This record gives structure tokens, C-alpha cells and sequence, in this order.
């Protein structure tokens, strides 16, 4: 006898929200009044609903639980779609609650009509208006069934006056949490996969995030048949610690080493994985792919062997049909060749006379962040350097917009992940592009009380300066940022401000940032870090290819592109 | 290497479709001169491109095995779109091609333009524009798996221009049919299943198509327990056989004994099912639901316990955990109930003085048709007595248009059969609306050379006459179709035509027309049969409510619709 | 000839666009290369592209020529959405170029896929993706004409791969400009509207945006019939400025005069107009509507007489077959009830010992501002005081989010305003919630050297407070904002910052902020002015009604919402 609100409410508190993310408007009084009255529930009032579902998403991420967001009517819900895209392409379980105006008034152009229903079908799982409150219960039941399994965003769309209406007295409120089952392929199926290996001379793996809660398993697969690791980016924070095999990560922003290894591989074999850079894929070598979502079988190259699978559970079992390769001159050339690669690394990461590097300021992040930190990097160079410099050890973690590929992400997320995790410290790599695209959020983490430790690349300047040639007559008003001071602009919003221009003063910002309570933002004034690049390549990109669609890749020092040549790793 | 059309036609051989169903444009030339060239897969013209959608499902259905269709640009591909949806949900692997316009054309409002890559959303899990060749290999690789091992339709939008440009030259042509995983859910959730089982004691069972394959495991489990077992209509063919356990199926066109059964069920399990019909679900038992997706679980009712798992492989890991369970009263006095419910099935299922019922018809068309033979029935009342009259076995099969709820369907579903099996006998209970809708493809029996049995219940009217009262005044032009003679026309196509006015005459009509050897519609002039309702019930309805929607059912006499009133059994 | 992009880009050039608003991404290289060595078009980069599209159609809203917006693909374009729908919904012509990802990954879920081609469509006259570079000269022909004629958004999807490939060597850059026709109805219909207008007594005027450029035509078909002019919020700047027969607005926000005057009419005639709120409009009076766009006809309230045609072309016809009417007490009656109710405007409005009034901070904008100033208002309590305050007079200006009614667009607008008029004073109207919700692209004001002047109403909260009771022991997380320094924040952005706490403080900020050269932002901290509701209306509310739906309006003293009684005028 209550609210269809109401009822959403309570169903989600017994599914065990702790909070929903958004912005308060008279299309949600239905909610906010069973929020309120309920008062278990609570209410993280964003700047911009974007950020709220940027952190909805960046809190399943770290919870593993069901994260949920929700916007007014019209303009309100719309400013969630970019954060919902970075959470349904990130698979983390996110329902978004849709106000919607009057029912009445749809169809005739009302003040603020728009249609929720169909525009997030993109970024959802399911997505459904409820017109007659008598759907909540199915409607609801679903949504958040598929969210949570199905690991993405559900979005119900619910006109105010609808949410006022007394919900179906019949209705369940309470949730049975079921958990994942257990999916490992046929036993036939296993055993094909097994004398493959065992066939093949030379094996190789490319793991992703799908391998998460499976490192035991992965590690000793690996060790059993002398395979060497390369990971896929959002793959790193639960692969590439305390693993012998590890050959780094490829692309553009990773290392050739896990580029060759493939390319002289007789079988690669991609666990859990979405690596999308099709032209790192070895043409002629036999590719087995497992993957727990079909529709990940192939999206990248292609596949001679698939098999549909959870990682843990098929490693778990594959392992007793595998027989110990003794082999490893494969494995060991691999090793060599990645630690021969990451030569130069060291170049550019330490203090200089001049400006600050980029990879100095990443390199003394991870050495100074805690040893069980929560990362976040926005899509920019903080990727590239979060991704080079970050030493993860399987407490740490790392988030970003690695998929759906937005700036921004990483302040947003990093209140998200704040939030889940009060006690544990949350470390921003912000772009300066990136955290004056949703500034107004800054302003959350003191009305929220989120200790986040902001570090702004402040190069002023979107991105790697001269994508071809240092312009010394030519400046493009498309790169150039107006040179800013954001430790003045934290300061002047309650913030401690640190702004560090030498090298000489940033151990101690970082060291300092991170010991005070309370939030933090350094303004890090870097250099403009330029990108030489082959005329070679110039002339393919204006064919139409980026420097992601072809066999290039940043040097170890990081100031350039150069071509991967084949390399026929001698027999 | 070759032209993308030839690439995609080589890798469905390779997945080894035998046939693609739909009707030829200058479109779809890539497509047919590759077809042509290979002479592997045959190409299956019908006469409307919605019949070639419906057979691809029907073969797909029964074959178990990835099917296929295409169709023009424009209408061409657009005239599949009810057939897709029935594919699609009743879970059967299709992929349509749907060629398009030329690329430049795009846009601006060219002859036949339409935008297929946004229509078959809703009908598919997978639905992309095949703009550059370069895409062919993923977009293929993607749909088909989708297609394949989300069981349902994928949609594949191709250009005319780009089908003929060349495929990418290192595309990999062969297919790895990867089969289903094991999909069992944790033991711990079993052995909360078992322990929640052990502590109730009227436990029932109501299952659907989910449980085909599952036969041995579920009669075992329902048997340890002694549970009875409710199936709905998609359940039948895999359910109502060698079952000591049967209490029929219910909802309007069912029979009593199964909604009075979860009506005094402490425990209600539902597996692998979809029943739709909300209020004949238990409000105040535990509903346990187990199934393979998780957008099904609660969709129809609530839950209390939900667990993701195959039906098989869950039952098998199932039973060692459940101690058998000796009181059987529950079970006994369901199955007396159903027994009793059957009363007056035979009532009109009898030859009559003056007009044929369909109730005997059907029961003779069980009488005689093949032990294994292949039946459709037209969504209308062909349905209802398909439903009632066919007796199932395990080796004969049911088609029909359940979950779409499409009349018409009954014929073109029986040509997808009969070509898949053309051994076998296949007999389409179609309405003479159902018929007629899609007449014009009764030319592909002759023309396709299959030998289907067409059976048109010919009443003259669209569904039961007077769902009210019989009208001695009123006539709605709604439901009236003209005096027709099929016999007649099935004659002037090419094709056995035997028209069956006298109840006497059935047996010989259906007996000769299963044994001749083709072609054979037997045009039955059955009876207006009428559906009573009571007054109660049709002031209901004008509140907004179909008779699905009403705790009601129509009799086993079938001749019109009583109120389910609540029933509690002792002890 | 050359590549796609410049092709656009040189077309754009043709029809006059002098800038594009977006920020950059490697899928727009085709563009920006074009777009630099052409050296005719500004870039003009924000700091979010959800601020590019407002821009856009505040440029476009003053121009009244076509502007464009542009946005990497995924997240890039996807950024504009919530800024498009503002300027689709203000009929404002604008081109949106969204790059897309490259061709070939299309389909196979490649990093930052999106579907534009989709999500934009209810945004948007036109919506297309250039998969071929063949269909650039008859995709953007149709794009910009619809954008510019129909006058809307149209956009134009295309991926970084086609932009780069040779524009159709054959294809004409040159634009006509093409004006809009003149549309009037036909002889006939004007007549009927003659003699009905003729035989009414009190006649009354409903007068809208569409009555822009029409202001003599208007006053002098008022004058003739003597019938009261009432107007939306969006003719406030075309209509209530040198207009003897001037009744206000209504609405929420609005004056009771307007509804007692239609309440009142036999005969009330609609001028293109789109006022939203249905009961408002009077029951049992003949209603009349002229409009441009059959879709605006009856949206909101029955229509008696419909015609289709351009206000201004419509009245210069309609005026010789109408004659002049004497009887002026209905004329004159209203005018007194306009003037009577505008009683309490004052109330608040002056210099107050304790907390800052709005209504004041409002008065005396409209008082020191510019006699052309171009102002624009957030969506929430600056709407509403913009509304009631400031003085019109056919050279001054109004923007707002209006109808799409999206928080934080009042800065946004008054860049795109202020780039198209640099001699103009542009004053935004800001909440503290719209001013924090885009609060990044601050930071163009300067970097763009565009001298606003920002006037936030910072009251710490989200509206109004207490929608029903001032609480003193409940406080909804959802409304309030904590205590924030604009000001000192426009001071470490660069930009001149005035606190504003004093009552006796605000005719010196403001003159002062006006004078100065370049931007400013005045940081008026202003009461949490409460609004009082009935209990009588607090009831219908939770019925599912806003204050918008309900026969309410707020009183003229701005405290409290009143019932609007119905009223009969005397003969
Ligand atoms: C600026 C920038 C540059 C980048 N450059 C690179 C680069 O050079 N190198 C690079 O690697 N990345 C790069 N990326 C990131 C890239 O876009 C992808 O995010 C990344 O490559 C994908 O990692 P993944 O496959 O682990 O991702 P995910 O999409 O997280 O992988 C999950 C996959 O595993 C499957 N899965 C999940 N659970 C299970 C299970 N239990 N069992 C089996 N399967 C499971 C899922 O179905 C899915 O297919 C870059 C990103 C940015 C923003
Ligand atoms: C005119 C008409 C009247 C009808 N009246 C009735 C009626 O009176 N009574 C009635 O019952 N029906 C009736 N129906 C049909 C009804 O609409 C449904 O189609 C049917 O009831 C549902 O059967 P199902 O649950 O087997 O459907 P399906 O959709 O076939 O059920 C499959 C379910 O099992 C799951 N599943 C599949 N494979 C597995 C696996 N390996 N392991 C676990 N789970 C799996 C799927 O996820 C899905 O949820 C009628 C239809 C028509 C056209
Ligand atoms: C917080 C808030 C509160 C609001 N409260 C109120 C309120 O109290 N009162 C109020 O009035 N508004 C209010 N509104 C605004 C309201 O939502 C509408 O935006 C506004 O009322 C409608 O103005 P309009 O009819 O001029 O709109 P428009 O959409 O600008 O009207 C244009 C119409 O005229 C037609 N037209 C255009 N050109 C021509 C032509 N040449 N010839 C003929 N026809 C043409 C068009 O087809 C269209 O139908 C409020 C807005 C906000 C954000
Ligand atoms: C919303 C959005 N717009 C544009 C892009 C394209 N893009 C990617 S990185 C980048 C520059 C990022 O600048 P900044 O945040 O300053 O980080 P930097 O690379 O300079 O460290 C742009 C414009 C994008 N990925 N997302
Ligand atoms: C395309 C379509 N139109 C309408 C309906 C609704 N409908 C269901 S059964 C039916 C009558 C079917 O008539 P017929 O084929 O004669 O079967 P009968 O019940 O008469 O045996 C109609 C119109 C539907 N399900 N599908
Ligand atoms: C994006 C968005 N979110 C929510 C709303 C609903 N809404 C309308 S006004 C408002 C409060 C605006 O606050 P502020 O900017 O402080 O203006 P004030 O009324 O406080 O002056 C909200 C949340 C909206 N219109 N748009
Ligand atoms: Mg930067
Ligand atoms: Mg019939
Ligand atoms: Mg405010």
C-alpha cells in the first residue's frame, strides 16, 4: 500500500543500494519523498547528471553490486547517456531511473518532452516506459535481473505522475540475489582445446578483464605449457602483478614486445577479451578465443577454435587435460624481448632543469600513492601514463573510460569510487581538457565530503603536442588551452590547492596531497610533450587510419611513433 | 580474395546452412551470382518474403542448426519483418540478410529507401550496416555467433555496391560451431534449492520449452519429490508424453486442474518458461524460478528464489541433493483433478448430424497422422485445438506462433519443415483467415515440391463466433469471411484438393490424403462454433481485460468460458 | 576534388557560416585540416561540447542564420545531444557534424562506438551517415536546406576514414539562399475568419514567437478589433514592448490577467503559438489558431478554426476584411485586471535590511542594463524573474531553454550570444545550480575573450525553497548547494569577480560590472525565497499534477502560489 516509487525504492534496498546518484527535479518528487521517508537510501546530489552516472558506473566497478543513478525528466535523465554508455561498454551493473514527464502531455510537445524509451536503447539492456504502474513489479524485476547478470545498464523510464500512483498491492519487494552460475564448456569441447595445445610449439595469451578472480588459475595455466602473458588495458589491474609470464601490454600506448610475441606465435589464445586493435592480431597462427559472451567470439579476429566460458572455471578444468610442456625457449625469448622494450621507459621519467615530464609525474604517483590506491585516468596522456607507470599488485586498482573512450571520466569516477571506498585513498589523473570538461563536479567532493586526491596534467593543451611536427608559425585553436591555475581554482572552492611547477617539488606535493585529510588537487604544470611521427605513417593516416589502426606503437620514451617491423624471432 | 557476397555465402557453407529462404532483386545479384557459382546452398524463392522468414524459424526450430533468409532492398527485406519476429521469439538461430540500397544513394531519399539497419532492432539481437567490405569479416563473425548461441535472429544490412566490392583478402571463411557451454548454477545455491525443497510439502512444477532435452531428469526429479508438473503450450511436445506426472497445461485454452494446482502449492518451481499469463500464478507461495536467461526470470511473476542454470545439467547436479520424499497426497490429488478437468473433451469431438466440430476433426487428424509427424496450427482457434486434441510422444512435434502470436503462420512454418525433413509427414491445422493471409505461398508446395498436408478448418469467420452472444441481428463485418471453397482452389493451383462437408467423410479424407504422395489440402467445413461468456466476465472485460487476462478458462467442452473460482484441498 | 570535409567545409563557408563550435578529436582531422587551411571559418573550441550545440543555437537564435556544432565520435558528438535538443526545440537552424568511428569498425563494438545516425533523430529534421563519400553533396544539400527552412537541427554522420577520402569531383560548393516562401491562407479562409471575428464580442489574443517580425501588424489587428493581447514566454520579446492592448503572460510564472482574459473570450485566436499548458485555455470558447507548422495546430487546446500561415503575411490580409469594432469595454476591463495584477510585483522588489530579494536583483538588472542588451536566464528561479522583470522594447533580447527546459544553459547561450554580437551586452541570468552544472566552460569566457556579464543567483539551493513548508527539521539532500564563492572563483579563472552580499551593494555592482571591459561575474548572494502552497493544492499534486498543471499561478509578490479562480466579467 504504497507508492510505485516507493516500491522502486524498497525493492532496491533490499537488493541492497546504498545510494542513487543524480539531480534532484519535480519529475522525481515520488522518489525523493520515499528517499526521504525511507532514509536508507541516500541521495548523492551531483553538479551535472553526467557525473552521476559516471560514478554509479565507477561504484559497481569496485563494489561488484547493483549501482544505480536517475535524472528529472527531459534535459535531466539525457545528462546521464554519456556516463551510462562508459557503464554499460565498462559491463558494470547500473539501473538508471528515468523521470519522465506527465503521461498526459506525451505526444503533444510538451515543456521538456523527450523520449527516454528510445533513446538509451544504445547505451541499455533493457529499456521500458512504464506508462500503468501496473508493470513496476516485471518491469523492474527485469531490469534489474539483467543489469546485474547480464553486467550493464537497465533503464526504466517513469513518468512522475506514474511514480505517484499506488503500486500493484500484490508486489514483491524483496530480492533474492542470485549469483553467476557456473559456466564452463563441454568436457569434449575441453579436451579438443587441450590436444591443440599440446600440438603447438609455440603458444601465446591475451588477457583481458575477463580474467578477473582468475589469476591463480591463470598463472599456473600459463606456467604448465611455457605461455608467455600479454594483457589488454582494462586486463592490467588483474593480470600484470605477480605474474612470471608477464610480456606487457600492446597498442599504441603499450609495448612492441606483446606485438611480436603474437606475431610468432604458432597459437594465441585470447582469455577474456575485447582487445580491439585488429591489425595486432597475428594473421597466419591458429586463434582460440574463451569468452563468457558470445557476442565477444570474433569481434577482432578471427577465431579458428571458440569456446563459450567463464575463465576461472574452464582454466579449472582444462588444467588437469594440459601436460607440462618443457619447452620454454618460446616463453624465455619473449621475457627478454619485453624487458629489452621497456628501454627507455626510465628516458623521460625524472626530474628535469625544465618543464615537468608527464612520465616523471606518473612514475612518482605510483611510487608515493598507497600501496592498495584506487586509480582513476582521464581518457588523454593520463591513460598512456597511467597505464606505463602504474605498478599494480592485485590491490590496487584502476579505472577509466578505456571503452566507451570519453574525457572526464576521471574526476567524475573518482567520486564514485570514493564513495564506495571511504576509507581507501582515490588518486585522479586528470587530464586539464578532462577536468574543465566537468569542473562543476569539483565541486562535489567537498559538498560530498570525498577526500579525492586530484592530479591535473596541466599541460594546457588537449593532448600529445604536434601529431606530426612541432608548429612553431601554426596553432591550431583546436589543442590550445588557455594557461590556468587550478590550485587558485581549488583553493577558491574549499580545496587545498598545491600548484607545483619544478621537478624538484613534486615528491613533495604528491607526499603531502596524499597525508592530508581531506581532498587535494595538485595542478602539476607539465611539459607540452610532443609525438614525432614518421612521414611514412603521416601518409597512411591520410588515407583514414588513426595511429590505434595501424602496426605502430609510442617508443618506450614516449615522444614518438615508430612502425613494428616483422620480426621473425629466429627458429 | 572474392566479392563480400561470395565471402558471406561461403562462410554459411562452411556453418553448414544447406538453404536461404526469401525472393530475388538486382539488390541481392552479389548474393545470387555467388549462390549460383557454388551451387551449394539452394535457394528457396517463396511468394511473399514474410513466408521465407517464418520457414527459416520453422527450420531453424526443428533442425537445431543456424538458418537463413534474405531479402531485397526496400520492401524486399522489410516484408520479412513478422516472420523475424516469430523467430525470434520463439529462440531460433536465423540470420537475415537484408540487402539495401546503393551506399551513395543513402540518404536522400532514393527509390526504395529504407533504414533496415534501425527496423530490426526490436526483432533481433544483432542488426548492423555492412557500409565498407573492411567490416564483413566481424559484423558476419558476430551475428552468426549471436545468432547461433543466443538462440535468435541476427540481421545483417548489406548495400548491393558493397556486397559485389572484394571481401578483405586475409578473411578466414571456415566456421568453428561452438556449442553451448555447461551452465549450472554454484552448489551452494543447489544445495539452498534442496534444503528449501525438503522443508515444503505441496511442491509443483509448471515447465516450458526450456526443458527440452530434459525429459529423463525432469519426470526423475518430479517423481523424488512427488510433484506434480504443470507444462505451457511451448513445453508441450517436450512435456505432455511418457509422464506420470502430467497435470495438462493451463491458461484459457488449458484445462483447470494445473492453475488450481499452484493455487495450493506451497512451493511452485517453475522451469525454463515464459508462461505469460500473470494472474494464474500462486500469490502466497514460493515461486522458485530457474532458467538459462536472465531477462525471463520474473518477468511473469515474482520470485523468491532465482537461480540461472540449463535445466538439464541443473536437475542432474540437482537430484543427490534432494532426499526422496514419500508423501504423495498433493501429487495424487492433482493428477484425480486433471483426470476429472478432461471431462467433456470428448463432448463435441464426435461425429455430428449436422455441421463438423473442429474438436473431432483435430482429434481425428491426431487419430491418423504420422507417430511422428510434424504439425503447425495457425494462431486462432487451431491453436486451441492443437493444443487440446494432438497427442504428443516424443517423437512428433508442435509448431505454431505462441510467444508472436501471428495468424497465418501454420502453412509457411510448414514448408520450413517439410524441406528440413522432407522424409517426414508435416500437417498445418491453418484457419481459413490464416490461410488466406498468406495464400499466395500455397504455390510454393507445387513449386517447392513439398508434400505438406494442409488442413483448413473452414468456418468461415475469424475465431470463435460470438464471444458474447450469438448475434441473430448484429453482424460485425470483423469477423465474417465470404463462403470459400480451398478444395476448389487448391485443385486450380496444382494440388490435391479434397473438400469434407459431413462428418462421416472425415476420417476417409484424412486417412487419403496423409497417404497420397504430395501435395494435399483437405478443406474441412467446420462448424461456427460459439464461446459463451458470463455476464460477470464481460463486464470485466470492458474494463480492459482479454480472457488472458482473467483467472478464467474456456471449458473442456470448448464451447465457452467459466470463471476459475478458488479452491482449497485438505489437509 | 578535394577531401569530403573540405567539400563541407567550403559548402558551409558558401551559405555564410562564420564558425563552428565543438571541441577537437582525431576523428575530425578531415575537418580541422580543412578548416585551418581555409582560415575562413573560427573554431571555436568549449570546454564541453554540450556547451558547443547551446552556443550554436544561441548564435543561430540571433542570427537567424544557420550555425553549426561539431564532436569527435562516441562520446565527442554524444556530448551535444542535450544542447541539440535545446536548439531543435527553439527552432533555431543548426548543422551538427558528428564525426563517427572509422568505416570498417562499424559493428563490431570498436572503441567509442556509438550509433549518431540513431540517437539524434528526435533531435533532429534529418539525421544521416555518410558511409559513402558519394552522398556528401546530396546528404548536406538536404541537411542544411531542412536545418535552414524547416528551421531546426539537422546532422551529418561521418566517420574520420570517409571525411579524409575525395569529395565527388563534380560537386557544386556554392549555396543559394534560399528565403522563406510567403505563406498566407487562402481569400476564403480569411474571409470565414472575418465574419467570425466579426461576430464576437470579446475577442482575445494568445500571441507567440511566431508573431516575431510582425510586431505592426499585430498592434494594429488588435487596435481594430479591440481585443487584449496576451503572450507566451517565448513572444516576450516581440510582444510586450509598445503595446497599447498589453495583458502580460500567464502560467505558473506568469499573471492572472492573461487566464481571467481567455476565461472571459468568446472568441480567443492563437498566433503562433506553442503556450504548453492545457488548463489554461478557455472550455467553452471558440478557439482560433494561426500557425506556420500544421503540428502546432491543436497541440494544447481544441481547435474551432485552423490556418495555416506566416503571422505577419496573414494579418497584412486579413486587416482590409475586418472591420473596425468600437466596443472596447472587454478591452478596457482587462487591461484594468493586468494593471491590478501586477499589484505586489514591487512587494519584494526593493533594497532589504537582511537577505538580498531576486525579484531586486532582477529590477535593477533590467534597470542598468543595456536599452539592446541581449540577456539570457537559467532554467529555474532566473526564468521566472526574467520573466516578470525585465523590460522589453523591440531592441532588447530573451534567451532561455524554454521549451527543451534544460538547467545551465543560460552562460552557455550567452557565449554563443555574445561571439555573434561582440559589440552587444550580453547578460546571463545564472543559477548557482546552472552556473556549477556546466561550470568548466567559465574558462571560455576568457580563453574566447568573450566579455559576458555573469549574474548568478547564488542562494545556495536548487528553486525554490520549501515547494509546500520551510522545513526546520527536514532539509532533502536534493535542493541544497553548499555555501560556494563564485566570485572568488571568477577570480582564479581570470576573470573579474564581485560579491555581492548587501542589498545596498547591487545598483554599485551591477553599473560597475556593465562598464567594465571584459568579463565579469557578479556573485549576488540572494535569499532562499520560500513558496508558499495551499493544502488544497499540495492534495492535487500528489494526484500526479505539477504547478504547471494545475489552474495555479505564483502571486505577483512571488511568496506563494494561489488557486486562479474562475471569474465572470459583467456584460
Ligand atoms: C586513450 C586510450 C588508448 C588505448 N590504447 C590501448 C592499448 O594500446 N592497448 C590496450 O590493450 N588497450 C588500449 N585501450 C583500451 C582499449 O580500448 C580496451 O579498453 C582494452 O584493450 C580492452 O581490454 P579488455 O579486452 O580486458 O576489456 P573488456 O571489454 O573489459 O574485456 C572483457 C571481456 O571479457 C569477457 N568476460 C568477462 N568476464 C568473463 C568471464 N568470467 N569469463 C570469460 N570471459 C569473460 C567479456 O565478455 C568481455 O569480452 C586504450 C584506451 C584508451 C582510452
Ligand atoms: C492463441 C493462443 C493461445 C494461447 N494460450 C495459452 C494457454 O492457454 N496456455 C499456455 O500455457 N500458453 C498459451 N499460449 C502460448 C503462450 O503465449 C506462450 O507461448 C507459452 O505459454 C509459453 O511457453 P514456454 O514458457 O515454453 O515459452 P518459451 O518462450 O519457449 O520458454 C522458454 C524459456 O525457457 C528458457 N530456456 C530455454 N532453454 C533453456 C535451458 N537449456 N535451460 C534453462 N532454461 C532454458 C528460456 O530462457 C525461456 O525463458 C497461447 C498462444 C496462442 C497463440
Ligand atoms: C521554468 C519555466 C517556466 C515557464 N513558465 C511559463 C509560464 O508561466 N508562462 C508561459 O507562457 N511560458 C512559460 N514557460 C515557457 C513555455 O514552456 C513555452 O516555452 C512558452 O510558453 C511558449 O512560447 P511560444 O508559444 O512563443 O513558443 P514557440 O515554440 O517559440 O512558439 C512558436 C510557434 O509559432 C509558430 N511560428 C513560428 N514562426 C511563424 C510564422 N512566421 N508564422 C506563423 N507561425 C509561426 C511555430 O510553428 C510555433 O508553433 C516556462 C518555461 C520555463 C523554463
Ligand atoms: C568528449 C570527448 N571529446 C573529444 C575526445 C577526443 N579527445 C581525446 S583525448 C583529447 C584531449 C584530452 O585533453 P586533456 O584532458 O587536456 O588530456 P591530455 O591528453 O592533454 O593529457 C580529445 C579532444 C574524446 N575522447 N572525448
Ligand atoms: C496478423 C494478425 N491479425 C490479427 C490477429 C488477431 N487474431 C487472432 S486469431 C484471429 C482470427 C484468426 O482466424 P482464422 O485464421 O479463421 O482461425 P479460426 O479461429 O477462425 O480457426 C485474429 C484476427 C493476429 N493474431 N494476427
Ligand atoms: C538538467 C536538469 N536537471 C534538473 C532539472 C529540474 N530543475 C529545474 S530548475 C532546477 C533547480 C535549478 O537550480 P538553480 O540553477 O540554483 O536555479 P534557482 O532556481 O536556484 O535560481 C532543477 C533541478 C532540469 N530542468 N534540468
Ligand atoms: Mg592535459
Ligand atoms: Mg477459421
Ligand atoms: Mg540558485
Amino acid at each position: 500500500k504504497q507508492t510505485v516509487a516507493a516500491y522502486i525504492a524498497k525493492t532496491l534496498e533490499s537488493a541492497g543500494v546504498k545510494r542513487i546518484w543524480g539531480v534532484t527535479g519535480d519529475s522525481l518528487n515520488g522518489l525523493s519523498d520515499s528517499l526521504n521517508r525511507m532514509g536508507t537510501i541516500e541521495w548523492m546530489s551531483t553538479r551535472h547528471e553526467e557525473v552521476a552516472a559516471f560514478a554509479a558506473g565507477a561504484e559497481a566497478q569496485l563494489s561488484g553490486e547493483l549501482a544505480v543513478c536517475a535524472g528529472s525528466c527531459g534535459p535531466g535523465n539525457l545528462h546521464l547517456i554519456n556516463g551510462l554508455f562508459d557503464c554499460h561498454r565498462n559491463h558494470v551493473p547500473v539501473l538508471a531511473i528515468a523521470a519522465h514527464i506527465p503521461s498526459s502531455e506525451i505526444g503533444s510537445g510538451y515543456f521538456q518532452e523527450t523520449h527516454p524509451q528510445e533513446l538509451f536503447r544504445e547505451c541499455s539492456h533493457y529499456c521500458e516506459l512504464v506508462s500503468s504502474p501496473e508493470q513496476i513489479p516485471q518491469v523492474l524485476a527485469i531490469a534489474m535481473r539483467k543489469a546485474v547478470l547480464n553486467r550493464g545498464v537497465s533503464v526504466v523510464v517513469l513518468p512522475g505522475d506514474v511514480a505517484l500512483k499506488p503500486a500493484p498491492e500484490g508486489a514483491t519487494m524483496h530480492w533474492y540475489h542470485a549469483p553467476q552460475p557456473v559456466v564452463t564448456p563441454e568436457e569434449e569441447e575441453l579436451r579438443k582445446l587441450a590436444q591443440l595445445l599440446r600440438y603447438s610449439s609455440n603458444i601465446a595469451l591475451m588477457c583481458g578483464s575477463g580474467c578477473a578472480g582468475a589469476h591463480k588459475e591463470l598463472v599456473e595455466f600459463a606456467g604448465k605449457i611455457k605461455a608467455p602473458i600479454v594483457h589488454a588495458l582494462r586486463g592490467k589491474e588483474h593480470v600484470e602483478y605477480d605474474n612470471p609470464y608477464d610480456v606487457g601490454m600492446t597498442g599504441l600506448i603499450g609495448f612492441s614486445s606483446g606485438f611480436h610475441t603474437m606475431m610468432n606465435a604458432d597459437t594465441l589464445v585470447l582469455l577474456g577479451t575485447q582487445f580491439p586493435y585488429r591489425a595486432f592480431y597475428p594473421t597466419d597462427a591458429k586463434i582460440i578465443q574463451i569468452d563468457i559472451n558470445p557476442a565477444s567470439i570474433g569481434a577482432h579476429s578471427k577465431v579458428d577454435m571458440a569456446l563459450v566460458g567463464d575463465i576461472k572455471s574452464t582454466l579449472r578444468a582444462l588444467l588437469p587435460l594440459v601436460e607440462e610442456k618443457a619447452d620454454r625457449k618460446f616463453l624465455d625469448k619473449a621475457l627478454e624481448d619485453y624487458r629489452d622494450a621497456r628501454k627507455g621507459l626510465d628516458d623521460l621519467a625524472k626530474p628535469s632543469e625544465k618543464a615537468i615530464h608527464p612520465q616523471y609525474l606518473a612514475q612518482q604517483i605510483s611510487h608515493f600513492a598507497a600501496d592498495d590506491a584506487i586509480f582513476t585516468c582521464d581518457v588523454g596522456t593520463p591513460t598512456v601514463w597511467a597505464a606505463r607507470y602504474l605498478k599494480m599488485n592485485g590491490k590496487r586498482r584502476l579505472l577509466g573510460s578505456f571503452n566507451h573512450g570519453s574525457m572526464a571520466n576521471a574526476m567524475p569516477q573518482a567520486l564514485g569510487a570514493q564513495a564506495t571506498e571511504p576509507e581507501r585513498q582515490v588518486v585522479a589523473m586528470c587530464g586539464d581538457g578532462g577536468f574543465s570538461m566537468l569542473m562543476g563536479d569539483f565541486l562535489s567532493v567537498v559538498q560530498m565530503k570525498l577526500p579525492v586526491k586530484i592530479v591535473v596534467f596541466n599541460n594546457s593543451v588537449l593532448g600529445f603536442v604536434a601529431m606530426e611536427m612541432k608548429a612553431g608559425g601554426y596553432l591550431t585553436d583546436g589543442t590550445e588551452l588557455h594557461d590556468t591555475n587550478f590550485a587558485r581554482i581549488a583553493e577558491a572552492c574549499g580545496i587545498t590547492g598545491i600548484r607545483v611547477e619544478k621537478a624538484s617539488e613534486v615528491d613533495e606535493a604528491l607526499q603531502r596531497a596524499f597525508s592530508i585529510d581531506g581532498p587535494v588537487l595538485v595542478d602539476v604544470v607539465v611539459a607540452k610533450e610532443e609525438l614525432a611521427i614518421p612521414p611514412q605513417i603521416k601518409l597512411e593516416q591520410a588515407k583514414g587510419f588513426s595511429l590505434y589502426m595501424l602496426r605502430a606503437i609510442i617508443s618506450g620514451r614516449g615522444d614518438e611513433v615508430i612502425e613494428l617491423a616483422k620480426t621473425n624471432w629466429l627458429r
